[PDB]
């Protein structure tokens, strides 16, 4: 019942040994294989210190801002998330199968919220990139599309890794 024999990973990392502190930060989730996750949209991962992490998402008008806190239990690429009561439909095991740490991460994993099972792309999110640019309804979207853009060839050979196509994906950041 710990990560080292969980059970309901589809896949073989390609990390491994997933070096946690550099995976570490802030990350916006793309797209994924879950049509019931597309009602959380624009969803922000923040992985902090040695086990925080704050999650927010909105609704698809962009109203109901959410907020969700919980701890983190990293092995290798595998990590429990444990959220408080809150997001309870959210804690599960997860794991990484792909990341250059820098731009971009692949990863599954079996919460309730995804109808138990899903894996989706995230890129990194970081003021070094993104510049509010005042006056933008969709700067979430327009960030996420871009970065994924600039990052496409190389999530797209992970992705064909492991079966997948982005194109195949639900978008979940407009
Ligand atoms: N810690 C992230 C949990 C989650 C995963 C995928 C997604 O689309 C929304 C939430």
């Amino acid at each position: 019942d710990t990560l080292a024999n969980e059970d309901c990973f589809r896949h073989e990392s390609l990390v491994p040994n997933l070096d946690y502190e550099r995976f570490r930060g802030s990350w916006i989730i793309a797209a994924g294989t879950s049509e019931a996750l597309t009602q959380y949209k624009c969803w922000i991962d923040r992985f902090s210190y040695d086990d925080a992490l704050v999650s927010k998402y909105t609704d698809s008008q962009g109203k109901n801002r959410t907020t969700i806190r919980g701890r983190t239990k990293f092995e290798g690429n595998k990590f429990t998330i444990d959220y408080n009561d809150k997001g309870k439909a959210f804690s599960a095991p997860y794991s990484v199968l792909a990341t250059d740490y820098e731009n971009y991460a692949i990863v599954e994993g079996c919460p309730a919220a995804a109808n138990g099972h899903v894996i989706y792309v995230q890129l990194r999110m970081t003021l070094r990139r993104f510049h509010p640019k005042l006056g933008d309804k969709e700067m979430l979207q327009h960030y996420t599309l871009d970065q994924v853009n600039q990052n496409k060839k190389a999530i797209e050979e992970d992705l064909k890794h492991f079966n997948l196509k982005y194109e195949d994906l639900h978008s979940t950041c407009h």
